[PDB]
């Protein structure tokens, strides 16, 4: 029966945010500027504020300079039972006041053509984002919005028909799509004829034609087959909805913008010029055929009705910036949506590069292959490990658990922990380095602060007894450091809720290993006779609440720790 008033952490700024709130009397809105202070614990900037547009009107809680800081210290008691209830409870944020949609759109590759590495970063940022939205209690739809309705369909499904002539019946064999695009483009860029099929396989394709539909399936179904395998290895979960769900509601589109005349020809054109937008919507052609505008206003309307979305991410390269402004400008003018009332964003990301800060490309400057980069990303992984672990850990404890989840551990973070919004150098070398910022580093901490309380016949159930018995102590300093960092998760994960920049909780998550090693450098694991005289039980319990939240963080950005490496 449980009530919204918890079991559940509490972001301290957001407390310190209201007991200053009440805080003189009669204004419009005055700064609430409550930071850590890496001094004291927080402090308040307020003082710089409201001059012009003596804290006396400081309330009670139970959690309670210079220029004008208002350095804040937190009452111990406070802070210790916190910490216990983080143990006591596990890891969780307070939930919402409701459980509002959001609708994460990622990855959307575009089918028969390979998938490249601006994908990977949508795939990473949008499969963290999510996870960040569920966690805090939102309902998450994930979509994919794949591209599976192009003018290259018509190549691919004239080259089908006649290669495997009994596709409706049984086959095909088709293997690999892009061995297969690859030669439909060059009898398209060759034959005469065939190109002249070609685009009446789209006509009959859009044309909602039987046969011609199911072999277009067919050829869906490979490359869904494909991607499953960058998904399954990448970790993400997706609900396809390509550029094809939309085919009969692109028809209502247009019309719709017509109908309120927003529309106007030009070359036959339809087109929708929005104000203030240096570009226009080109709805329909002159070849009565319909463009990514035409799709993406449909799907932001399909989003935004029916499935009643409370708010939408679409994660997008950078260069698109200006092209889903125009759509959400376009949804405002027409009216589907208040954005005061919905979130709209565009989580826009630059572009990978190499180590020569070019753009990221290969051998000779082809398309990267993600199947090919994971799998170096395996090997590398595999070839570090070959010193010496390969026989100290075990049979699965090896084969994936600290290979693949150092891999795909490196990759996800080394992108994640940097500004989604600044270029990204992908840099095998730097990621799996085992010092400093990396994934690398962090899943190797993480087994450390484990291999305390399992080094010292101290088990679970213990622990968990111990949790609601032990009074968790808190004098040395470097607990203290520790043990405020410890509760900074939730005001973390609140301020990502609000512009989307993961690359703070893995700041946090670096900042709290670190601050870990200093308690470790020193608080005594196990005290020792120069045999066992006692068992720091608060520190064993230290050490869990550390491991808690950094795993609680690996979650989020989509990492998979390992035990033992």
């Amino acid at each position: 029966g449980l009530v919204p008033r918890m079991a559940s952490m509490i972001n301290i700024i957001s407390r310190l945010q209201e007991v200053f709130g009440h805080a003189y009397p009669d204004l419009e809105n005055p700064p609430l500027l409550v930071t850590p202070s890496q001094f004291g614990d927080y402090q308040c900037n307020s003082a710089m504020g409201i001059s012009q547009m003596i804290t006396k009107h400081l309330p009670d809680n139970e959690c309670i300079a210079g220029p004008g800081f208002i350095n804040v210290h937190l009452r111990k008691d406070f802070v210790s039972e916190q910490l216990t209830s983080l143990l006591v409870n596990g890891v969780q944020l307070p939930a919402l006041g409701e459980n509002k949609k959001v609708i994460v759109d990622f990855s959307s590759p575009n089918i028969a053509k390979e998938m490249h590495v601006g994908h990977l970063r949508s795939t990473i940022i949008g499969e963290s984002i999510s996870r960040l939205f569920e966690f805090a209690g939102y309902d998450v739809l994930r979509l994919n919005h794949v591209g599976d309705w192009g003018t290259q369909f018509g190549m691919l499904i004239a080259h089908l028909q006649d290669k495997f002539p009994d596709y409706l019946t049984v086959s095909p064999p088709i293997g690999d799509l892009q061995v297969f695009y690859k030669e439909s483009k060059k009898r398209f860029d060759t034959e005469e004829e065939f190109k002249k099929r070609a685009y009446q396989c789209v006509v009959l394709l859009q044309g909602k034609n039987p046969d011609i539909t199911k072999a277009w399936k067919l050829i869906c179904d490979v490359s869904r087959q494909e991607l499953n395998k960058i998904y399954d290895a990448l970790d993400v979960s997706l609900i396809e909805r390509g550029e094809s769900f939309y085919q009969d509601r692109m028809n209502d589109i247009v019309k719709e913008f017509e109908d309120r005349g927003f529309v106007q020809v030009d070359d036959g054109r339809k087109i929708v010029f929005v104000p203030g937008c240096s570009i226009p919507l080109t709805i329909v052609k002159s070849d009565g055929g319909y463009t990514y505008d035409t799709s993406d206003l449909a799907a932001i309307k399909q989003r935004l009705f029916e499935e009643k979305a409370d708010m939408i991410i679409y994660v997008v390269d950078n260069g698109q910036s200006v092209h889903f402004q125009t759509i959400f400008a376009a949804a405002q003018m027409i009216g589907w949506y208040d954005p005061k009332v919905t979130r709209v964003f565009h989580a826009g990301f630059g572009v990978v590069l190499g180590e020569d800060k070019k753009k990221f490309k290969t051998r000779s400057g082809e398309t990267v292959r993600l199947m090919d980069l994971l799998g170096e990303g395996l090997k590398r992984s595999m070839d570090k490990l070959k010193e010496k672990e390969r026989d100290k850990v075990l049979t699965a404890e090896e084969l994936n658990a600290a290979q693949t989840s150092v891999a795909y551990g490196c990759i996800k973070y080394a992108d994640l922990s940097r500004n989604r919004l600044n270029d990204y150098i992908f840099s095998f070398d730097k990621m799996l380095d085992d010092r400093g910022n990396t994934a690398a580093y962090l899943l190797y901490a993480f087994t450390r602060i484990r291999s305390i309380a399992r080094l010292a016949n101290i088990d679970e159930e213990m622990l968990q007894k111990a949790a609601r018995e032990t009074k968790i102590l808190l004098d040395h300093e470097k607990e203290w450091k520790l043990g405020r960092c410890i509760l900074r998760f939730p005001e973390i994960l609140q301020k990502i809720l609000d512009d989307l920049f993961l690359h703070t909780l893995c700041d946090y998550i670096y900042e709290l290993a670190t601050a870990f090693t200093e308690f470790y450098d020193s608080c005594y694991c196990v005290e020792k006779d120069r045999k066992i005289l006692k068992v720091n039980m608060w520190r064993m319990l230290l050490c869990e609440a550390v491991a808690a939240v950094m795993a609680k963080g690996f979650d989020i950005l989509g990492i998979k720790p390992v035990q033992r490496m």
